[PDB]
């Protein structure tokens, strides 16, 4: 059973603890949708660590990301924009995946 999605492993504990309940992705991962049950691995080694259920999705842009998105990523807003600037350089169109770890 392969993984459907990965996260940087520095987020693993936040996810398992329920501190991170959304993830902000680009068009490459815009196909995930409410009701999806997804196997989740670490980006660095593809090691499975949980199965999530997608509970909501929405679109967002760089200039419409909010303090609340940051809070749900378990980050400050400044920290979130910094991460996006590195992961998705030059990009402005994003996709919010809200989820719970099963
Ligand atoms: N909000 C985000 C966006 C991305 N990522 C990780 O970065 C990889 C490449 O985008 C993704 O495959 C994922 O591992 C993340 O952990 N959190
Ligand atoms: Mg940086």
């Amino acid at each position: 059973q392969p993984n459907d999605i990965t996260f940087f492993q520095r987020f693993q504990d936040d996810i398992l603890a329920g501190r991170k309940t959304i993830t902000i992705r680009d068009e490459s991962e815009s196909h995930f949708k409410t009701g999806d049950v997804l196997r989740v691995g670490r980006f660095e080694d593809d090691g499975y660590f949980c199965t999530i259920e997608v509970t909501a999705t929405s679109t967002v842009t760089l200039d419409t990301l909010t303090e609340k998105h940051a809070e749900q990523e378990n980050m400050t807003l400044t920290e979130l924009i910094k991460v996006i600037a590195d992961i998705y350089p030059g990009q402005t169109q994003f996709y919010v995946i809200e989820f719970k770890c099963l």
